[PDB]
């Protein structure tokens, strides 16, 4: 009935191109210890620490799991993804073998649903960007910004006009949602938005409403040029209040930002949270790097 936000780290590979251009790791990843170093001396430690070698099914059991239990029991669930543009987020959501986290997650989600069959359950599916605080539908795209409201019901939760929302009964009709929804969002960049993609679970007694929300989300790159102005420190402002033992049972400003907003009722709180902080090991994105361990470690 209560849980942390809990934090994961991902680092990936140096890249090709990163090494032909001379630059080499500055990480030092100990999984086992869930720890890693920055340069010399910098130490972090993490829920979960995935290394270089870590797979995507490695991942996808590590951190999405479990949340797709708690989602089945009808608690509210989210994980994103975080870090800077080139760090691994959509690698890593998968919503774009090397399957990331979405196609496995629903691949598991319908099966759970044959398994259970003194459960009546109806999937569906909405996918969301939020660029400059206005929300495109991804499965719809005619739909002006002006059109999408987020409101909040008198028992907390989320409430959304005007969003498409798409039955599903198997992963291939999900994965044919996402290709359109990823061709409709460009025909402005990626980087510099987030993308929402929600599952709503309802479950009813008897012959395969207990409702329940999983969120997916791939956030905008977390770089700098260098207080609460950008949805990013929105988030991390959130997500340190959560995990203050001095501010968690006060005021939670979820208000401050629409990805906020839209999580109101799945982050922290009776919800089960977790965020995968993508890093680049390169020495060229040091400063970066430490920017995203600094915001992952406010979170614990
Ligand atoms: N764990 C990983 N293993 C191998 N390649 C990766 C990994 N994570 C990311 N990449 C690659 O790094 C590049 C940037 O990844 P991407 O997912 O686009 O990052 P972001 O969404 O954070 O900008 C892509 O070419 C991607 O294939
Ligand atoms: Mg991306």
């Amino acid at each position: 009935e209560e849980a942390p936000v809990r934090v994961a780290l991902r680092v990936r590979p140096l890249l090709p191109k990163e090494l032909l251009h001379g630059h080499q790791s500055c990480l030092q990843v100990e999984p086992g210890l869930g720890r890693v170093t920055l340069g010399r001396d910098r130490h972090f430690g993490f829920h979960v620490v995935l290394a270089e070698d870590a797979g995507q099914e490695a991942v996808y059991q590590a951190c999405v799991q479990p949340l797709l239990e708690a989602f089945f029991e009808g608690f509210n669930a989210t994980v994103f993804a975080y870090g800077q543009t080139g760090s691994g987020k959509t690698y890593t959501m998968g919503e774009a073998d090397e399957q990331g986290i979405v196609p496995r997650a629903m691949a598991e989600a319908f099966k759970l649903i044959d398994e259970n069959d003194l459960l009546d359950c109806l999937v569906h599916v909405s996918y969301l960007e939020v660029y400059k605080e206005e929300f495109r539908d991804l499965l719809e795209v005619g739909t002006a910004s002006r059109d999408i409201q987020l409101r909040e019901d008198e028992r907390g939760n989320v409430v959304l006009c005007g969003v498409k929302e798409v039955d599903v009964e198997g992963l291939d009709e999900v994965l044919s949602l996402l290709e359109m929804g990823n061709a409709a969002r460009h025909t402005h960049l990626s980087s510099r938005s987030h993308t929402v993609f929600t599952v709503t679970l309802k479950q009813r007694g008897r012959a395969p409403l207990l409702v329940s929300k999983f969120h997916f989300v791939d956030l905008a790159g977390s770089e700098r040029v260098l207080q609460i102005n950008s949805s990013l420190l929105a988030l991390g402002n959130v997500i340190s209040a959560l995990g203050d033992p001095q501010r968690r049972g006060s005021n939670i400003p979820y208000r401050d930002s629409k990805i906020t907003r839209i999580l109101k009722d799945s982050l922290g709180g009776n919800a089960k949270t977790v965020m995968i902080a993508c890093v680049s090991p390169s020495s060229s994105d040091f400063d970066e790097t430490l920017n995203t361990l600094n915001y992952a470690s406010r979170a614990q």
